[PDB]
């Protein structure tokens, strides 16, 4: 029983946290095999920021001018390319810590687990997800730039961000690890805000199905909907439409509680248009939308990496 | 900018983890230096659980009866000693991913991270506290026995809590890592209840004061109140009883934000009579009690947006 934020074990991205530094600025960096992978504003002094030309900054760098530390011990940098927003450090020792690992770009309303770092040190681990307008709520301070998100499926690293900025609201935005961005955000020291949010419906929903599994019974009702009506009633409370997939996809959630999906549905429905009426659903007075069908089944069922 | 509820990485804790096996019995066990750490129980079949000596049951088996699993390693058990509710095997084998580590007992209010775990591997990391009624409200299953709840503040690795067993409430109850249980739980199938909950009081105003560093003042008044006044409110709420030294606890993050301590109180009360009426703070509908003092402060930024 019960139901936890639950990140990742992060050992295996751990062993890959490096410090980077170009000049007065330091970051992280992410050591997989022989490249080292940080974001390409570690070339950037803050005037630099306002109006970056990151391949003519980059031509003005040697090897020698980025230090990277892994631990108590310096790389040595042998090479460094841009690939988007990401800067590429080669360095002459492949990481004998290196994980199985593959690069992925989730999509909104995905998880990941986020190792935030400091000088290269990881200082704690947490659970975000992906919102629909592209950002993170995380928690990040200066020098978390290089921090990575990620998952694990097996015993495999799917490595799905890097933290580049923080916007002005507080919230944060980062590429893959391909360097593209995850929303329409640049790397520059520009007016730039998070456009508005939506909820995660068939997370949310995935969320009431933990729920029901751990003993929460009050939300549900004897009603169900169409899939269209869920969705005209979803539209109007700036929640996600809900997919055929995200149907099919809580199907076994959907037969292991014994309520349809769209049986779920009419009690979000209920839930939005009448409140929770001083009640509480896992310990939270708001509906949760950062646990994906996934992490519901994985956390109930005890899989491990 | 952001507050999360935030474990430590559980790398140093991961190389830790083992499968300890004895009989048809299986649940984890905290590997450091050449000692695996488990819960005795794990000597005990379904039935043993209701009145097991465990002294009589230990006093029957040998090294061999104990299978230790390290990965996809055998270690070979050469000695077993019981310490309090805790099962010490010692093992032919130093653990060369040992971290720095020290063995801490909490106090209710104090938080850690847990890392979840089956058949010996890690599934997961949660941040918990020890509620003031010493359960803690995890997420484990069968097999989670043994999972081991952590600090690690430096490079070393404070171990606090090993996972025994759920009480009927869905809660959880197990011992520091010399096997004193926390709380008056015992490792038997007894009739054994939670008593009632209480809210942490001092985290809560940490939190509060975390939402301030934040930028978020909504909450705030022009009032302040005496320590015993809010007590008396407090406790009508099922809040545990504010203490001076909770107050001051919370000195530095008054002295940042510029908010007294006994101002804060009267946010809280306040908080308490009204609830939020469709505000949230830090994205929460609730008041979080699972964020101590200390943990707001190495969160936070040592700037407040003012
Ligand atoms: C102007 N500026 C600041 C430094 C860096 C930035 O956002 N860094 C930070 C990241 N995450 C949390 C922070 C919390 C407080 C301060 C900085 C934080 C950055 C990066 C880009 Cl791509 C563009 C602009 C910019
Ligand atoms: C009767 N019983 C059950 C097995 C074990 C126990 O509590 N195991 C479990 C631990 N954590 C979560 C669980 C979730 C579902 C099931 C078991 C769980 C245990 C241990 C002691 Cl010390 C006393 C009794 C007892
Ligand atoms: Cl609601
Ligand atoms: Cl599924
Ligand atoms: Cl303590």
């Amino acid at each position: 029983s019960g139901f936890r934020k639950m990140a990742f074990p992060s050992g295996k991205v751990e062993g890959c946290m490096v410090q980077v530094t170009c000049g007065t600025t330091t970051l992280n960096g992410l050591w997989l095999d022989d490249v080292v992978y940080c974001p390409r504003h570690v070339i950037c002094t803050s005037e630099d920021m306002l109006n970056p030309n990151y391949e003519d900054l980059l031509i003005r760098k040697s090897n020698h001018n980025f230090l990277v530390q892994a631990g108590n011990v310096q790389l040595r940098v042998i090479g460094h390319s841009m690939q988007n927003c990401v800067l590429k450090l080669k360095v002459d020792t492949a990481n004998p810590k290196t994980p199985k690992y593959k690069f992925v770009r989730i999509q909104p309303g995905q998880t990941f687990s986020v190792l935030a770092c400091y000088n290269g040190s990881p200082s704690g681990v947490y659970q975000c997800a992906m919102r629909p307008n592209f950002t993170i709520k995380g928690s990040f301070l200066n020098g978390s730039c290089g921090s990575v998100g990620f998952n694990i499926d097996y015993d495999c690293v799917s490595f799905c961000y890097m933290h580049h900025m923080e916007l002005p609201t507080g919230v944060h935005a980062g590429t893959d690890l391909e360097g593209n961005f995850y929303g329409p955000f640049v790397d520059r020291q520009t007016a730039q805000a998070a456009g508005t949010d939506t909820t995660i419906t068939v997370n949310v929903l995935a969320w009431l199905y933990a729920a029901v599994i751990n003993g929460d019974r009050w939300f549900l009702n004897r009603f169900t909907t169409t899939l269209n009506d869920f969705n005209l009633v979803a539209m109007k409370y700036n929640y996600e439409p809900l997919t055929q997939d995200h149907v099919d996809i809580l199907g076994p959630l959907s037969a292991q509680t014994g309520i349809a999906v769209l049986d779920m549905c009419a009690s979000l429905k209920e839930l939005l248009q009448n409140g929770m009426n001083g009640r509480t659903i896992l310990g939270s007075a708001l509906l949760e939308d950062e646990f994906t069908p996934f992490d519901v089944v994985r956390q109930c069922s005890g899989v491990t990496f």
